[PDB]
């Protein structure tokens, strides 16, 4: 049993709500929250700009110090770094950015990197300003995840289309 509340099962380990990640993350202090994060940790909007704001910034500085450590990640790639006042850990996790050109075919690779953890609470990689079909995402996301993932959407448009076309 865990503390998630309000999620529509969409199989055996994929559950789904509409929800505000960054509201979601305050009420259940999850073990793992997911940022939408690009290759350089520059957290300026998206799911990343919501929750870097919720950290009042503390997100982006140790970001930055992690990024003069170590250079970029890999479009595919993540890195676990603190969930600060969000959770335990957030696991920066870089899907392909269409508006950037990148290949499609690297957002499996991005939902890899989830079966390292048990329990997420998620956004849809490469939805929203990644330009990517969300439809497509949570295709990939369900096909690829083995853990248990609970996916929050903040449209509620979106939300009502993904449920509704879901196979
Ligand atoms: N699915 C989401 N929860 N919070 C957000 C903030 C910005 C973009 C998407 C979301």
């Amino acid at each position: 049993v865990n503390s998630f509340s309000g999620y529509l099962k969409l199989t055996d380990n994929v559950y789904i709500k509409n929800a505000d990640i960054v509201e979601e993350a305050k009420k259940v202090k999850p073990t793992v929250v997911v940022n939408a994060a690009n290759v350089y940790l520059k957290h300026g909007g998206g799911v990343a700009g919501a929750l870097n704001k919720a950290t009042n910034n503390a997100m982006q500085v140790e970001s930055d110090d992690y990024i003069a450590t170590n250079g970029p990640l890999k479009v595919g790639g993540s890195c676990v770094l603190s969930g600060h006042n969000l959770a335990k850990h957030c696991l920066h996790v870089v899907g392909p950015n269409v508006n950037k050109g990148e290949d499609i075919q690297l957002l499996k690779s991005a939902y890899e990197n989830f079966n390292q953890h048990e329990v997420l609470l998620a956004p849809l990689l490469s939805a929203g300003i990644f330009g990517a079909d969300p439809i497509h995402s949570l295709r990939v996301c369900v096909d690829t995840v083995r853990t248990n993932v609970y996916l929050a959407v903040f449209d509620k448009n979106l939300y009502d289309k993904l449920v509704s076309s879901f196979l």
